[PDB]
């Protein structure tokens, strides 16, 4: 698929840099014709078919093109796509309150209804993502960002589409590894995945809302992960002893080795506490 090849400053200015990854930089930006505001991601290219450098125009068009499905409140909204010879650049819906990560870090402590106030959002999107059989194999704090940073219950927005696949056949199998704090066991064990994989992180998410800290976390990446395998957590008296049964109970349910055993997405919102890769 072909996207605009005209220059994007003909129809951009640029500002404040947002984010800044390994293959990605964003940019906050402004539309010359309407004076609206986004978030212009700039994908660097692969410039040869055999390199490692860069992004594979497959992975490009698979993030586009889901993108491009996408439409509800807790999930970003792609605005357009333009690219040269060294970048596909997306212009995305500006979120302006920054990285949930940020958010924990600069505030004290979550209480119990703070973390359940963000997590059913996150849910809600991720209701709405499975629905489509779209698995995100990328969620955590830093991927999810908050419209205003500055109201009692800030509302979030999913981010960060880069490992996103479509689950037509209840698993896919393909070189697929988030951040190894993160990543369900399956995705340690280089074994097909489904959207379970996001529920695990979820549980994840949900631990570090709670407590504010990492439930697998090792002194290294290969220990963290060693620990994601054999499910090694547990929760520390000193970080939960005013958390409720319930909330842990929960967690206990997505933090499952056995993908087929964890809960489902539909699961976690009938649970009764909602209910209404390498070193160098
Ligand atoms: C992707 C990455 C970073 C962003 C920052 N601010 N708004 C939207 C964004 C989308
Ligand atoms: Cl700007
Ligand atoms: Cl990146
Ligand atoms: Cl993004
Ligand atoms: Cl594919």
């Amino acid at each position: 698929t072909v996207f605009r090849q005209e220059n994007v400053d003909d129809y951009y200015d640029t500002g404040e840099e947002l984010g800044s990854g390994q293959f990605a930089v964003v940019k906050k930006c402004r539309e010359k014709s309407t004076g609206l505001q986004y978030a212009a991601k700039f994908i660097k290219k692969r410039r040869t078919k055999s390199s490692r450098r860069g992004v594979s125009r497959e992975d490009i068009e698979r993030e586009v093109s889901i993108l491009k499905e996408i439409q509800h409140p807790n999930v970003i909204t792609l605005h357009e796509v333009y690219e040269n010879k060294t970048d596909v650049i997306l212009i995305l819906e500006l979120v302006a309150g920054g990285e949930l990560f940020d958010f924990l870090a600069e505030k004290e402590s979550l209480t119990e209804e703070e973390a359940t106030e963000f997590l059913k959002q996150i849910l809600n999107g991720v209701y709405y993502l499975h629905s489509l059989q779209i698995a995100h194999f990328d969620l955590k704090p830093e991927n999810i960002m908050l419209l205003d940073r500055n109201v009692p219950k800030p509302r979030i927005k999913i981010i960060d589409f880069g490992l996103a696949h479509k689950i037509d056949f209840g698993n896919e199998f393909k070189n697929i590894f988030g951040t190894p704090e993160f990543v369900a066991p399956e995705i340690v064990n280089y074994e097909p995945l489904g959207l379970e994989a996001d529920m695990w992180s979820i549980g994840v998410i949900t631990y570090i809302l709670l407590s504010g800290a990492s439930p697998f976390l090792g002194d290294t990446k290969q220990e963290t992960l060693a620990n994601v395998s054999a499910v090694n957590y547990e929760f520390e008296d000193e970080y939960f002893s005013n958390t409720s049964a319930l909330a842990k109970d929960f967690i206990r349910r997505l933090l499952v080795k056995d993908p087929k055993k964890r809960m489902t997405i539909q699961d976690s919102l009938q649970h009764p506490w909602i209910k209404p890769q390498f070193e160098k």
